[PDB]
């Protein structure tokens, strides 16, 4: 038996990061919608242990035409990735990943960035704990007049969960953010609830309602004020290479997509706002998206 | 065999006294920090029998510097211990210590001082119990409108532990402080909870991660209202001489620190605090202490 | 037989790097002298795999005392190189090299440098292909405002090479420098040309003379005028454990020096130069070096 | 055969450095006498590798009671030597040796030196050169507003010796001292003389005179005076565990000594000075010190 | 062999004290006479290691009878004498000697003296050593308003003497008195020649003549004046139980003396002083004496 | 059978001097304690029937060190003992002890000093006579203007005594002291009482309580007043090489001593005095004695 560092069970029993909690619901919101964009995904591989990827967008709002090109170098005997990244604004850098080699459970990230358009370097440190029943970790952001820590960590129990979310600013040697938030967890659906600083609150739920059929709830209100925010949303598999989505908002915002699989590596989402009740007589957005797996 | 006036197993089926109640996981956040000072000790021994030590501290928050020297006997065939010391306050005295004299598991030790600034005389009657499952005693403050009475004890069985700690006025004739605690330990984890006059709140948590890994956790509360504090901590043995050590604290302050062996017998200690998130714009403090025993 | 994923004879069928064009003939030039310095190098090796080195130097016309210390472990199971690396102006770096574990005739090398004097971090990247009758490579810079672009080839065919040296300015996207060579090799003797830029020219020749003689010629001169410069060079081995050198610039300046072995691992360099005609009553210089390799 | 970066032959065809020249004479004149002092010496070892080594002293003619602690490190398998050391003023520091690693018969010694008392920190490097007929090397202190360069060499032939000593100032790049001296030096006696600047002058007698005799001359005069200074001085070896030792200086001062083992490992000196030939009606004094070795 | 403090051969490779340069010329003209007095020396021993001496004196130019007794204790095993003396004019003291006990050669003696007559102590500390070639030491005489320090050495080679005497007032810091002398001597003859203060200059010559006949020449003068003294004396063994001896001043002063053995341990001295040329017209002397050792 | 020109019987038909009155409880009292002062005592014996002692004194309360250095001469076969002193006041003397010589229980001793610091000297003769049941003599002190003549006699029955003292001044024929006492003695108790001139009054007890217990008390009290003083002291033996002790006056005067024996022939004695009842805030005193017989 291979001596331990640190323990952990296989998931589910190792809680998400204060980053995730909520990311199901989350991503039926989020996922098979790109309202006022057009994107381009190109990914291949190559059995030298190599992934490249290539992703492209143009913002209808701006007229302007961006992109990111990453390519990164696997070390699957050393639990190492090496990522060497390049885009539009001019801005390159590399990040490397450490997972497992300190001990179990254990990951961390070098994130270093590079601006020729003014000359400019920062980078970030990332570490993060994996456990049973504990996900815990920190970011520091090294920049001019910083750095930025910070910290999280999600526990729990019994599918139930809680935790916390710093950030703290030692050029002043202050809070600058204290977010925390709970929930409970299981196969068929997600609780979750938060607040940030005191001042915004909100929360969501997901929720598995037939085999074909995933959906959600989002919930959010400013403390002060009677204002509240809110949506529902789906996500129907229409067929094994088909799906439709769509969502409102409680502003009367109607967003529709559709994802279909051409090929098998190859798929093909499109989607649109409607401003309600003023249609076709407002602020209607359409997307598009091509994404292509080698 | 020879008889006994009490008796007890070998540690550890002898319980902590009260005050030693959740000390592994203290000294991981403790030990190997210095903020704020700079630490000297010089520790050395003759074969006579006689064991000195003196102790050199300068509190950048104040810019004193202070000290304590300390002379020890150790009459080891008669479970006799004697103690001058003196320090930069000029304050002085004698302390003897009996262990095992009366009947076994049994401590005495009395404790004289003086400070010829006030020409002050004052000392503490300490006698403390060991034996199997139960750790009692009782410290006799004598000052000026005093004796000051502070009892404790703790029991336990199977790996847990309770007790209690309480100060009496014995110039009112009333208690002043009433504390309690529980917990449970073994030797990969302990877990400790307590409660000081029904107000203070709070407790720790200390586990065993890898061969080389010390971590911990710390929890206080206040009754009345809803203010929590808490924090965790760790300790790394980087190699057999050297070892690193964090902590970070709810309020966002992040303590580091380094030790270094640099000859057997010879140990150098760094440390420092950084007041997040406003770093390096706020109450940074560093620390330096070096230890050489002879 | 093992598969190939690029194919090379052994050496010399596979040309010098651009850099390496006239290494021989600059070889008798520059080994064997130190003038003004006194330099100390001692390297060391252990069988872990483990290879260290330290380098001193004194400039004797700064009074400047300086040097460098490495650490290199060698993975021979891989392919893999680790280079640790400290000097005096406090600059540290790690380099990490990769030789045929990509494809054959293939080397990548990563250089990261920091300097605490001002907190600035860089890097270089390199990569190097070794083919039959084919070197080419490439080093990029990674700096404040750059990369910068280093691209080279030398190829050749029965003794004849020829080749390029490229650098980029990426942040201009413009070429900064284009140097070409041409030449010929033999075990004999060394034939070499070449142009920096269009304006700077020059060339050199080897010359095997005798079992016990290396001789050689350097010539240079620039666009635009009349200015020529050129140089002839001697290496002479005296015994097995002894040699003398020369060389005498057009300039009237005449270097001289001598190597012995005092001990096998152990040699000592003496050398001096003298500006002619006005000697002594000029700037005459003087160097010694001892290096000793365990 | 192993290689070699240096040679040289067994002493005692390797000359003594510029410091030991007269040693022998000296230890006649220095060892056995302890006058105005009271000494400790406790030395252990440890099969670990590891020594150590603890020296009190008593100062009569002050009243201070002093003393030094240090443990070394020997890596007999590498050739390196690591000590830690401590006083009573608060000064710490280490120090690192390396013999043969570099070359043969080159001995590098780095010395790291802090004081709290001031928060001052200052070091020595120090590099001596050992082969057939030369014995050369340099200390250089690296202080504030230093450093201060301390070369030197001796060299010979059929007994021979001569050398030099000069220490350089660099924050002045000037010159400070230069000592020269000339000798002999046989298995039974020993001559020396020297300078230091042009105006201190003297020299040295040791020679055997029978088995258990030891004895020597010591001379002094400065330039510009007629004063001149002299001694005289020997040790008889009263038995294999005793013996005696005395001397008189010209001016009337007359130093006696005995020194006896008492056990192997044990030995005990006892020593007095009397300032004829007013005795005793002038300042006596007495030494005493023990020695114990494990 | 046993150890040394010191090394001497045996006489007479050593010189005599200051005080002893010219003895035997000096014991030719002084003993054998008694002119003016007459003379009782009783001498006896006990063999328990105590010697008794009692010595009577009458001076026919003063009517007074006087007398001296000693006791010396000898302490053979340790090389210490002690003696106790006792006078007419009630004078009583003390007297310690150590010989060889602190280094071979070294002579010690303290003489402590007290006179009732006025209640006065006073007291010398004297200090002797001899060694090959050498005779030094030195008497401390502490008295009211002193001490006074009396030094000397003598030295010599080949039978060739020189030395000194120097008397010291420690209550001035002065010197009061500076004796040189030098000389030659063998078994056969001994001259010697000295100076007082620069003042008074003298000497003398012992010649051995024939077996039965030691004669000697007296020689003094004064600076400053041509004052001139001398005289010739010489003793004449007539048979193993008798002697003559006369001496002739040149101011025409004619001693003469007879000694003879009554029996082995008894001797019977006469003798008398003429004032030539006015005899028996002048101041006419005779001498007894009688000495008895048991 | 010898003839006896006096008669007694062996101790304790005998009386004690009227010095020796009150001696058991006394040396409670005053053995074992050295308040305010460290002493150093080297005693040493010769075969040749000599013995020496040296006792060195440091006083706390006045800064002064001194001694006293002695020489005892025991001639065992004529009942003489003579005795050399010096000490550091320089005061010089011997004495000279008869005992049997005259008549059986006679004890005859000559005192005689001397001090040069003035050139004073005086001295004492003492006589004094044991008998059956009586102790009686005199002593008498010569001195400028004296002499004073000191009588005694202690004379018993039973266990019971008597006696008295007695010191006239022979310069006015006056008594200036009349002491008066009675007592009763055995083997496990003794009781004392006396006056000194019919103004000073007191006595004592001793008393053996066990075998390694003994007790006194001393008491006394002023004619002509309600003044008294009293204490109570005692002794214990601990162990065959220690022992304990302590006293308490009536004013609040606590001594407390202990003494253990080194080595056979070494004994170490510290001692200490604490003003009751304010302690440590009063002229506490403590003292340090160690004793070396060979």
């Amino acid at each position: 038996m291979a001596s331990y560092g640190q323990t952990c069970p296989r998931p589910m029993c190792i809680p998400p990061s204060y980053a995730d909690l909520g990311k199901a619901a989350r991503d039926i919101f989020n996922k098979g919608f790109g309202f006022g964009l057009v994107k381009l995904d190109v990914k291949t591989k190559s059995c030298s242990g190599v992934e490249f990827s290539t992703s492209g967008s143009s913002n209808t709002d701006t007229g302007k035409v961006t992109g990111t090109l990453e390519t990164k170098y696997k070390w699957c005997e050393y639990g190492l990735t090496f990522t060497e990244k390049w885009n539009t604004d001019n801005t390159l850098g590399t990040e490397i990943a450490i997972e497992d080699q300190i001990c179990q459970g254990l990951k961390l990230t070098f994130d270093t960035t590079f601006s020729p358009n003014t000359g400019k370097k920062s980078g970030k440190i990332k570490s993060s704990y994996k456990r049973e029943c504990v996900n815990l970790g920190c970011d520091v952001d090294f920049d001019f007049a910083g750095p930025a820590i910070h910290g999280s960590a999600v526990f729990g129990y019994e599918g139930w969960l809680a935790g916390y979310q710093m950030t703290f600013d030692s050029a002043k040697s202050k809070l600058t953010r204290n977010n925390f938030a709970v929930g409970y967890r299981t196969g068929d659906f997600q609780l979750h609830t938060n607040v940030n600083d005191g001042t915004e609150f909100g929360g969501s739920i997901y929720q598995k309602v037939c085999e074909d059929l995933d959906t959600s709830v989002n919930l959010a209100w400013t403390s002060g004020t009677n204002c509240t925010r809110f949506g529902i949303a789906a996500k129907y598999q229409l067929d094994p290479t088909a799906s439709i989505s769509a969502k409102v908002n409680n502003s009367s915002l109607i967003g529709v997509g559709y994802t279909q699989t051409l090929r098998p590596g190859v798929k093909l989402t499109l989607s649109a706002l409607v401003d309600g009740k003023s249609i076709n007589a407002g602020g209607h957005k359409l997307g598009l998206a091509l994404e292509l797996e080698a």
